[PDB]
């Protein structure tokens, strides 16, 4: 199958990028450039992960080198939950262009539904330790979001983390202009995500899968949490079709019509994660990762349950 997805702006977008969480921002200008050497045409960013700019230094490398054109590169990246305010979100993008070295991001992210108090800290708390909520609901910085499209900063605009009342509620929004292109959000076979993908891709909305391999290196991660790249059924999908376990959970959802963005610092790991090109899961293999959901979430933002756009109490 084919390396790219059409999104519903007119554009193409590589089903395979490179994820930027937690990459460490004295390795991830080398993770970028490996990634661009080894075939890799999209980046997935925030600034919330506070390394745009180590990002950008190996972006612009390689487009200073000729190894990629800007139009062959696919660079998103994601509004924080402090700049919600609608006359943040222009300053908001325009730092992360400016950070990622480029005039314009291919995709731009609401990157959680919830809004925060603007200031510096990215979680504002209260004396209590709630995060302190914005009132501007996701409408308005949809709104914000549109006019980016409509001055030249970005090609796309999108969500992330938006449960399905959240996404009808931008596509029933009385004078929509664009539609969200993409709805990144968690999935992998512990959190298959059924419901929501359907309805999303239903729409004409492309869905990316983050954390595709349980996110081992998240900060928060237990002895006791479940493992997949350790579970051996997994291994064992891997073992008969001389691939990697991490080879099989990315492949899994480009057969799901999923976009997938892995994340890697790891030189080698980033070859063997672009690897997956040249091999098809059986519809049973795909039905038997499917059947080993339990709704686990590596992101389930426990800081905010009580914010009135939480995405997660809602089943779906
Ligand atoms: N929209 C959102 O709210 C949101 C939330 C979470 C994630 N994301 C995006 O999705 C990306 C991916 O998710 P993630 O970073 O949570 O986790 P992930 O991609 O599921 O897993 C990353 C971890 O797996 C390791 N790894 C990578 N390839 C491997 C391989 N072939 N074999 C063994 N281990 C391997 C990495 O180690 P090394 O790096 O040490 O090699 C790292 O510890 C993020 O980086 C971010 O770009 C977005
Ligand atoms: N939630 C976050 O985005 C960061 C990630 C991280 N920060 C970072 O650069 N790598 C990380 O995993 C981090 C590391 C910690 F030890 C504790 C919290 C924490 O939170």
């Amino acid at each position: 199958m084919a390396s790219r997805i059409l999104l519903n702006n007119g554009a193409k977008m590589p089903i395979l990028g490179l994820g930027t969480w937690k990459s460490p921002p004295g390795q991830v200008t080398e993770a970028v450039k490996v990634a661009i050497d080894v075939g890799y045409r999209h980046i997935d960013c925030a600034h919330v992960y506070q390394n745009e700019n180590e990002v950008g230094v190996a972006i612009q490398e390689k487009l200073r080198e000729q190894v990629v054109k800007r139009e062959e590169l696919f660079i998103v990246s994601k509004l924080w939950c402090t700049y919600h305010e609608k006359g943040l979100v222009k300053g908001a993008c325009q730092k992360t262009l400016s950070d990622l070295k480029l005039d314009y991001l291919d995709l731009y992210l609401i990157h959680w539904p919830t809004g925060f108090k603007p200031g510096k800290e990215f979680f504002p708390l209260d004396e209590s330790g709630n995060v302190v909520p914005s009132d501007t609901n996701i409408l308005d910085t949809w709104a914000a979001m549109e006019e980016l499209v409509d001055e030249g900063l970005v090609k796309a605009i999108g969500i992330s983390n938006f449960n399905h009342l959240q996404v009808e509620m931008i596509l029933n929004k009385p004078g929509l202009k664009y539609k969200p292109a993409v709805n990144q959000i968690e999935c992998h076979p512990y959190l298959t995500q059924e419901k929501l993908i359907q309805y999303c891709q239903s729409k004409g909305i492309v869905v990316t899968a983050y954390s595709p391999l349980g996110s081992p290196d998240r900060p928060w991660a237990k002895p006791e949490d479940p493992s997949l790249l350790e579970d051996p059924r997994i291994k064992a999908i891997a073992a008969k079709h001389n691939k990697t376990t991490a080879q099989v959970l990315i492949r899994f959802p480009m057969q799901r019509n999923l976009v997938v963005i892995p994340k890697s610092v790891t030189p080698e790991r980033i070859a063997e994660n672009f690897k997956v090109f040249d091999f098809e899961l059986s519809s049973q293999d795909m039905t038997t990762l499917l059947s080993y959901n339990r709704n686990w979430r590596v992101c389930a933002l426990l800081s905010c349950t009580s914010h009135k756009d939480y995405p997660f109490h809602e089943e779906f």
